[PDB]
């Protein structure tokens, strides 16, 4: 259901140059899991029922960097602004969902879609939107379904973001990977998660919430056993959460 706005040639131009810039920043620098926690806590905020929040370029802003779930965040937006100063024509709402783009592409995963056009809006949305790990699969759709809009296919595609990068104890207190490959964009989140717990490796409640839910499973079970469908899926998923309240909702 979407509609996106026309932007001229020189803005499409810049989105273009960007992204280059983008693959080499962040291959170079390591950071592709915290460019795309950057752009999913920018979009995450978003709120169907009032419509506000979402992928506007507020988190730049001290008080959404300092919501307690975005600790860590400053040293993302300080990574990226000196890039941004190259394309001062590009909104910081593009400028980062693109960056999340790119993160997928440069770990290997899929090619996300992307549209430009998102405007830079001056109000940060309330605390307390983004999801709680240590919640369950009723928390999850209250957030992502109830909050967001997203289905329970989205949910369990999105869950597999975590395939890359890691938590860290001084940030949210949770310490460790995922996978034994973090800087790989694959399905091996699903495969962890079903073999069970492993030293060295994490598992959130929220991520072992999707082994339990009826509907949820079916779909974890899927991811594992096919990368292709998990990736078909999330590039779906990934566009539908950079898109919120975008171009419609
Ligand atoms: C499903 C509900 C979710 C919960 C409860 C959750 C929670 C968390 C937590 C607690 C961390 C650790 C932060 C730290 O200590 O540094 C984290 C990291 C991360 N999250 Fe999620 N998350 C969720 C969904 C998502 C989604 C939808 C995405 C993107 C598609 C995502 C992408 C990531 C990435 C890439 C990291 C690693 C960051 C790094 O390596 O610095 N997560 N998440």
């Amino acid at each position: 259901g979407k509609s996106y706005p026309t932007v001229s040639a020189d803005y499409q131009k810049a989105v273009e140059k960007a992204k280059k810039k983008l693959r080499g920043f962040i291959a170079e620098k390591r950071c592709a899991p915290l460019m795309l926690r950057l752009a999913w806590h920018s979009a995450g905020t978003f709120d169907k029922g009032t419509k506000t929040g979402g992928p506007f370029g507020t988190i730049k802003h001290p008080a959404e960097l300092a919501h307690s779930a975005n600790n860590g965040l400053d040293i993302a937006v300080r990574l990226l602004e000196p890039l941004k100063a190259e394309f001062p024509i590009l909104s910081y709402a593009d400028f980062y969902q693109l960056a999340g783009v790119v993160a997928v592409e440069v770990t290997g995963g899929p090619e996300v879609p992307f549209h430009p056009g998102r405007e830079d809006k001056p109000e940060p949305p309330p605390e307390g939107r983004l999801p709680d790990a240590t919640k369950g699969s009723d928390h999850l759709r209250d957030v992502f379904g109830k909050a967001m809009g997203l289905t329970d296919q989205d949910i369990v595609a999105l869950s597999g973001g975590h395939t890359i990068g890691a938590a860290h104890k001084e940030r949210s207190g949770f310490e460790g990977p995922w996978t034994s490959n973090p800087l790989i964009f694959d399905n091996s989140y699903f495969t962890e998660l079903l073999s069970g717990e492993k030293e060295g490796l994490l598992q959130l409640p929220s991520d072992k919430a999707l082994l339990s839910d009826p509907v949820f499973r079916p779909l974890v079970d899927k991811y594992a056993a096919d990368e292709d469908a998990f990736f078909a899926d999330y590039a779906e998923a990934h566009q539908k959460l950079s898109e919120l309240g975008f171009a419609d909702a």
